[PDB]
């Protein structure tokens, strides 16, 4: 249940070992990042038990694992794409663009906004911070997994799945959603939890 006993220095190269080294994420990613941006989500891998605790803790790394390509990526691969919605109270600042960044790719002007105000930076005006710093990459993380993701986690991992795309689930993309089960169960057998039921979609 807490992020510094069950997630390992060894776990977590484990993961960033996969694609190097000339990857940008690659001297970026860091435990410590991770840990730091924890400390700002206490109600993450704490909305139930302790092994729903464990459970959350998988998913979140399957899911970033296969985002990132295994911490190789910080920014979506195409950038031209502003991501603004205007309908809004999260109006789309000039010139920027809020396609995705850090371990699960936070996109759009609707989440970027209210990330930045949890977190503490102008998430409209400086949403490239998000690719800057760790430890606000892994807050965005954090921050998109808890207002987003963590209502679904009792309702088992390909919930999770559904939640973070829709694109996935349904026949749609099977190698990519069997891709993020392939991950959520082997951080499971690390981590010495049972998967639950519901894992694909």
């Amino acid at each position: 249940x807490x992020x510094x006993x069950v997630v390992s220095d060894a776990f977590f190269n484990g993961i960033k070992n996969q694609a190097g080294s000339g990857c940008e994420g690659k001297n970026f990613y860091t435990r410590s990042a991770f840990l730091s941006a924890v400390n700002a989500y206490p109600g993450f891998a704490h909305g139930g038990t302790e092994v729903e605790g464990k459970r959350e803790i998988a998913a979140f790394f399957a899911h970033v694992t296969h985002q990132t390509g295994h911490f190789c990526y910080i920014s979506e691969i195409n950038k031209s794409n502003a991501y603004c919605d205007a309908s809004n109270r999260w109006p789309c600042a000039a010139g920027q663009k809020y396609y995705g960044r850090g371990p699960l790719q936070i996109s759009w002007n609707y989440n970027y906004g209210p990330a930045g105000r949890d977190i503490g930076f102008n998430g409209l005006a400086d949403p490239n911070r998000v690719a800057q710093d760790a430890v606000i990459a892994f807050k965005t993380a954090l921050w998109f997994w808890m207002n987003n993701v963590h209502r679904l986690m009792p309702q088992g991992f390909g919930a999770t799945i559904r939640a973070i795309n829709g694109l996935e689930c349904n026949g749609n993309n099977p190698a990519q959603m069997n891709a993020r089960v392939g991950y959520y169960k082997q951080y499971c057998q690390q981590l010495r939890v049972d998967p639950g039921p519901n894992l694909t979609c």
